[PDB]
């Protein structure tokens, strides 16, 4: 089955941009990475930024996360992100998203052996 690991790359990563280049980017994105398959995903974000750098959050700053968990960890330097929110007119199957462009801290969850992100809890 799919890793952990290699589910949050599907659906959190997209290195191949600086930055969301249009109001379509979450649409096509979310369609894209299989996120709409079986159902509307209400939210994500996507991380514009090496993958070696997102994974080197897990070795930065530990925080709680939102959960109450304790394997998460902020990164030190704000990242480029995309949020991607459901509209009023998404309605399965044509899954409708607003994007919206940030430069924020992320928060991910780390498991593993190598030690690596897999669940994406927040950006401040």
């Amino acid at each position: 089955k799919e890793t952990a690991a290699a589910k949050f790359e599907r659906q959190h990563m997209d290195s191949s941009t600086s930055a969301a280049s249009s109001s379509n980017y979450c649409n096509q994105m979310m369609k894209s990475r299989n996120l709409t398959k079986d159902r509307c995903k209400p939210v994500n974000t996507f991380v514009h930024e090496s993958l070696a750098d997102v994974q080197a959050v897990c070795s930065q700053k530990n925080v709680a996360c939102k959960n109450g968990q304790t394997n998460c960890y902020q990164s030190y330097s704000t990242m480029s992100i995309t949020d991607c929110r459901e509209t009023g007119s998404s309605k399965y199957p044509n899954c409708a998203y607003k994007t919206t462009q940030a430069n924020k801290h992320i928060i991910v969850a780390c498991e593993g052996n190598p030690y690596v992100p897999v669940h994406f809890d927040a950006s401040v």
